């Protein structure tokens, strides 16, 4: 008997548009705009806290070291961190964004997650997803296993793997690409893994990145432990991803025995729904049409990238971005999706403009962990979310968060000093010790 | 007053044919031939001891660990190593061949060189290369690195660099794209940095991958240290690079004054070679013509991966693969060089068979390094070609290589230990110590 539990990032102090990721459209539309980084982390809180008080597990993982100068050594700039932090700034400006991303908030990404109900020794697995594709992402899996080791520190209890390999060979992106169906959180689930492209196989996208691999889907199974007859694995249509839907969660989300996505979200789309209709009692495919709302639509609104939650009378409520409502067409969807006879029962929406400019909608900014009574106690406390925590997560932003930035801000060793203290007392707070690599 | 040191890649007991790179013709064309890994290994070491008696400064680096255990369990496979073996094999038996190559045996690609006289502190820079295009060959940088130290110990005269992130971005295969031309190698060079594709340049392969970035070049030419006024960058022509040249040593090799390369071999050529003649005193661009030899056949008699050696004498020596003498058009072209007025006037032939079905010739199993008396003396002595080390390393290829093997046999738990034990015997022949991860 055992509830999900929702994990969401909460968004660094360098958090700027850069246009770093081509095949995310909204990341490359907003490529130079002024950033909020004070209210981007405020509007994710307020989620976090919503959702807390719906009823609803909630938890936090913390931003990462940024300006990450260790990299910008790596790539040949020398002397102290200041001094690096000016050379890269006047010779290559544009690695100074490439370490000073944000990116790690959507903890989507940040690893796939084996419920101890699916694995073989019996214990929650968490692989770290190597994000391979994108330069600026690849480089939060070293941190990103420190901090999953600082809040799931009970290894009797948690099992967490580094990530694979970083070769595109095995682009692994995480739980975005992931999906779980069966009954209650707690019995033994169906996983489904999405990737974009396969050796030997010549259907993938042609113009934007297919950032999975079923090679790497296939080794995280392995490593996560899960049971066999428990997996299955999907292509995700290199139509759709060539469109904007870079991750599985941009056009597709799963909750119990239902899975919400749009008619193109898969390749052989009717023969995977037959297996899982086949493979999980009381299964409930939710399509939308085309017709009801373009692929187009769908990655502008990111109606897909909603969270799907469980009620506790087994409705489910629809957790969506504002510009879902925003748009007359999406909107009426919803609407007849939410009167229409199925477990969608209540529509809740967020203002995530911030993240959304970025590509990130609720979703993004969530890594779901089912967790059983006694695991859910193994859990750091110090980062479950409740009044104390969200009090002291916004004061920590009041002091050190600004209200502007700019690429061209990334260079000011002001930024460089604030972030590091920032992180040390964060550290302090989530009691997560000396987990990055400036406090060794 | 430093000589050019050539490095060779002692080939490993795993050494055989699974057609891992495409882009490489000859990998992709003797994809599941037998392979002969102890003609392999004594083939290469001829090479190594004729050019050493013949005057050549000639040293080695030993083969890596395989079959690679650690990276089969970082992919999910578990137990003793015995059990992981089994498992891959029986699931997976394709990654058994991507962690049993012997690639690393072409140390061209081990790393990128910087003698102490283009350095800013004066020392001998070297820059490991991250291989990332290739999986097979990506898993070679750490250890490589480790070997890279255990030769170039002296701290006070070597500088070994960790590679480049591993992303396709800074993709970087060291030295065989890399150039050096100048008067006596102990003068001050100049660095020909040659890359096959950056970003935001449409001038790229369509067919074959571009493995170099300009963006990695720029990046080593700074860890290195190379003096700014001392580095050119150059494109490789794209259509070469979709003929089947995967590195700038498969149509052009550098020497002193001396560029030996292919009429077809970079983008704008005219302006780079006006470029060297104008930067380089006493600059010769020995240019070969489609006419006289075509891409097709510069590619399969490999003319182009040769050694261009000094001889006391200022006059120069190729050193070419049986094949160069084996195609009547190739060796009727050598011969007309070598008889023309030019630096060419000596023409050496050596059976490098084993090596040339997985696309590498002479300068592929060597790393060019200039050192000075002082450093050179500095090297690790152990390494160092003399009859000595020869008779011992033929005496230990006889006892621990296989005269066939296929990737069937990479299962083989024999093969496993036969290679452990013949790692550990020869870390203390060549005094490198615990170098390798099983030994730590
Ligand atoms: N849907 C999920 N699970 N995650 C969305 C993350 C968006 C992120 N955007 C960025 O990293 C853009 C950064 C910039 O351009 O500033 C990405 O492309 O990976
Ligand atoms: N010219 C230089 N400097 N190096 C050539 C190395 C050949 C190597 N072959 C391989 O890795 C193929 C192995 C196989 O397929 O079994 C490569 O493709 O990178
Ligand atoms: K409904
Ligand atoms: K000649």
């Amino acid at each position: 008997n055992a509830w999900e539990v929702n994990f969401d990032g909460l968004v660094g102090l360098t958090h700027h548009y850069a246009g770093l990721s081509f095949g995310n459209e909204a990341s490359t539309r907003h490529r130079f705009q002024v950033s909020n980084p004070r209210l981007a982390a405020k509007q994710g809180l307020l989620k976090m806290k919503a959702l807390a008080d719906a009823g609803f597990p909630q938890a936090v993982i913390p931003p990462h070291e940024r300006p990450f100068i260790p990299v910008l050594r790596q790539l040949g700039f020398s002397g102290s961190d200041e001094q690096v932090l000016e050379k890269v700034a006047r010779q290559a400006p544009h690695w100074l964004s490439s370490v000073s991303s944000a990116s790690p908030m959507w903890v989507a990404n940040a690893a796939t997650i084996a419920p101890s109900a699916d694995t073989l020794d019996g214990k929650v697995h968490l692989t770290v997803a190597n994000l391979n594709n994108k330069f600026h992402r690849s480089l939060e899996a070293p941190v990103t296993e420190s901090l999953l080791k600082a809040i799931f520190n009970d290894e009797e209890k948690f099992s967490v793997h580094s990530a694979l390999p970083q070769v595109a060979l095995l682009g692994d992106e995480g739980a975005a690409n992931h999906n779980r169906l069966g009954g209650h959180y707690g019995e033994p689930g169906m996983q489904l893994f999405v990737y974009g492209r396969e050796e030997g196989n010549d259907t993938r996208p042609s113009r934007y990145p297919a950032r999975q691999t079923r090679e790497a889907s296939e080794a995280v199974a392995r490593l996560n432990q899960v049971n066999p007859q428990q997996v299955i694995f999907a292509q995700q249509n290199p139509d759709v991803i060539d469109q904007g839907v870079f991750h599985n969660d941009v056009i597709a989300v799963s909750n119990r025995q239902v899975l919400f996505c749009h008619q193109q979200a898969f390749a052989r789309q009717s023969q995977l729904l037959a297996n899982l209709r086949a493979r999980v009692n009381g299964f409930m495919a939710i399509e939308v049409p085309a017709t009801q709302v373009s692929v187009s639509d769908t990655v502008s609104t990111y109606l897909f990238n909603s969270q799907l939650l469980s009620r506790d009378d087994g409705s489910m409520m629809l957790v969506l971005p504002q510009e879902c409502r925003e748009h007359a067409g999406v909107w009426g969807y919803l609407n007849e999706l939410l009167a229409a006879d199925n477990p969608i029962s209540e529509l809740k929406v967020f203002d995530l403009r911030e993240s959304m400019a970025n590509g990130g909608g609720p979703a993004s900014l969530r890594l779901r962990v089912v967790l059983t009574e006694e695991e859910r106690r193994a859990v750091n406390p110090a980062v479950m979310m409740n009044d104390t925590l969200f009090n002291a997560l916004n004061d920590w932003v009041d002091r050190y968060y600004r209200d502007r930035l700019t690429a061209a801000d990334l260079a000011d060793p002001q930024l460089l000093r604030e972030g590091r203290e920032a992180l040390d007392v964060l550290s302090q707070l989530l009691n997560l010790g000396s987990v990055y690599p400036f406090q060794r």
